[PDB]
């Protein structure tokens, strides 16, 4: 058994700040069905032939509450609306903050390997604009260990980092003028990505790096305030992206070969989670996501440099930081090195979230863990346009994170 | 590749009407203790001792609406931290939601990963506190389940009026009688009164009273046109309360050293899933064709046929669902219905005992709890366990059919005693 990436389709990530923010802004539905329709075309499915799936799967974290919406299963199948037919297929919402769209694909990729699907889908899609950013933070602190750590602010979910960033700059692991560098990258490499929630803006090294108004330290809290500029918080976006997946099995079926050049495949996938309640102990390390990235790569047995391309959960600055330490891309305290290295970049030997990650890209969380792939997926496959790598790589990997290393997901990809 | 069903445990389900509920002494349970309780609980009846309690490869929670009642999701790492011992720590963990079918959505997950491999031993357990707001406020949230933004406009009380409407159809189809509707009603009631785990236990009242001419059981719908089609006693419970099971491969038994046909435990051998458009409505309301699917295929992929089992539990989310339900799977033919309720063969001494613990009418509703109350049911029956609704005549097959929605999701699964 064997899992092959076949294709789908990203929407544009959108969200005040974004001139395609608002005529009647997207709807969840909308947004559900454009990335489903959306992914179908890529992979060829389109007008009936849209009934070659076994299995439908949904990541999605707080429709509950921004859209007043779950049971978002069956709302994939129809989607459609005639050529309306994915109706009685086995669907279901999954979540786990900001990893449900990691998540989604666990589930499909089980299925397949089960035999209930050879053919899969899951979208990953998120609507968070229908409230204030204060109702919205709250809504956002579902991810958190809520009764208990709501009491820090409005902004709840800024405030853990601001305290992980606070201890590990005086540990002397890293500067929190690193979480300058990493933020200016991600930043200009949404300029040249259309897609970007935040495309259309940029500003210095300096302004990313401190001494601003215009990026200022917001939190209502008076602690751990200063430790978090607005550079490092990532976006509130709205949008989807869908992928297919199949098997061998589901190749036969679709007409293919497990080398044709149409596709990417899977040899890796690793679940991790750990105790919302007890609190790490050691706030530089993400051991879930540690756990995780050792796992999958363990799988398909390389080493963290046997890869070319990256895309990791930068919910902050800060994250992508660890993030880089979470994977053998980065060694313990030495995160300030290959963000300064360039190594990160997309001239960089190793380049990772080219297309601006969460902080630029935008973070609609449930979307979030799909985009991962599919990024990965048209830098495979030249897609990637203005950020499209020269040097092709024909292995690479994912690195999704719920809540505060509370979950974690990771991917093995390569090309053929 | 093969499921073995270890055990598990089901707490109390309370909710206003339940002595055991508080109304303004003492403070009520909270979605956190309930997830704790039905963890901890799972543990013992499989001797996950005290430390021991670590031999699982993967965390499968079952919830609707914590976001909403209780204001919270992300219970997957907050399963992890239910031992405050506390060792879960970095495994596998997840919520899963498909409204009413939550439950059985758990267990697919967790199913799959053990036939992966990733686990071969894991726990799956659904909570639901739905006790924090009024049930117009409830209804609402309920409504979550429905395609909303073109379904609430029904009533605030959204989900109710969906059925009340399959009702009024199907009765003038000359189907059933909203009178059978009764019959299903008092069944499970009276079998709640057996249940001291039940929501409504504690409770019963005459046929009669169940048929209809009632004030204290009234048509509360808001709504003034499919009002009359539903009498209180057709509507399931608004329960708190958790469930959770703990299963194994045949490797998961080799580490817990066991035996596959160990008395200890029972065995499943289909599970299947399936859902529909939440947008465009059935044209035929007599029919639960997910439901249908799913039950057909589970049992079709251990081989059986739809009387070749003994028991069994169903989606009663109302008398009318469980009517559905009898047809929704081939234990009963297509408006013969009013038969197998009349007949009583549905009845604890009945020859199909069915919902024996009450079910959802009274046994209660926790919506991510229900799917895996199911499964616990029919393993204790298989296992003698439950005692003043112990069968009589030991079932060594079963099956269950957990739905979602208005037919949207459904969930089914095959179980062999061993």
């Amino acid at each position: 058994k064997r899992v092959f990436v076949v294709g789908g389709h990203i929407t544009t990530f959108v969200g005040k700040g974004s001139p395609l923010f608002i005529k009647e802004n997207k709807t969840l539905e909308e947004l559900l069905a454009e990335s489903i329709n959306g992914a179908l075309q890529n992979t060829g499915l389109h007008d009936g032939r849209a009934a070659l799936v076994d299995k439908l799967v949904v990541g999605n974290f707080l429709g509950e509450l921004f859209s007043s919406q779950g049971h978002l299963g069956p709302a994939a199948v129809g989607s459609l609306s005639n050529s309306s037919a994915f109706l009685n297929k086995p669907a279901v919402r999954v979540e786990g903050a900001c990893a449900s769209g990691g998540l989604a694909v666990q589930s499909a990729w089980e299925a397949l390997l089960a035999g209930t699907s050879q053919i899969a889908l899951a979208v990953g899609v998120e609507v968070q604009t229908t409230v204030s950013a204060r109702v919205g933070g709250d809504y956002l602190a579902r991810a958190a260990h809520y009764k208990r750590q709501r009491q820090l602010d409005d902004f709840t979910f800024p405030c853990l980092f601001a305290r992980r960033m606070k201890a590990i700059q005086e540990a002397g692991h890293f500067t929190m003028e690193d979480a300058a560098y990493v933020a200016a990258k991600a930043y200009a490499s949404g300029n040249r990505n259309p897609l970007a929630h935040m495309h259309a803006r940029k500003v210095t090294l300096d302004f990313c790096t401190q001494a601003s108004d215009k990026n200022p330290n917001f939190l209502g809290n008076e602690i751990y305030k200063p430790f978090l500029r607005t550079t490092d918080c990532s976006q509130v976006s709205d949008g989807g992206a869908a992928v297919i997946l199949a098997s061998e099995e589901g190749l036969q079926k679709l007409g293919l070969s497990p080398n044709d050049n149409r596709l990417v495949e899977i040899k890796s996938l690793a679940s991790a989670a750990g105790n919302l309640y007890e609190d790490s102990p050691d706030l530089t390390r993400m051991t879930t996501s540690m756990v995780a990235a050792r796992t999958a790569l363990s799988m398909a047995g390389v080493k963290p440099e046997q890869l070319q391309v990256a895309e990791v959960h930068d919910c902050f600055t800060i994250a992508e930081l660890l993030m880089y330490e979470a994977l053998g891309i980065a060694e313990y305290g030495g995160a300030g090195a290959l963000i300064r290295s360039g190594a990160t970049a997309l001239d960089g030997r190793i380049p990772v979230n080219t297309g601006g990650g969460l902080l630029s890209f935008g973070h609609p969380v449930g979307a979030t863990g799909v985009k991962q792939v599919l990024e990965v997926y048209r830098q495979m496959k030249g897609q990637c346009g203005e950020y499209q790598m020269k040097n092709i790589p024909g292995i690479g990997a994912t690195l999704n994170m719920g809540g505060d290393d509370k979950t974690a997901v990771s991917m093995v990809l390569t090309n053929i």
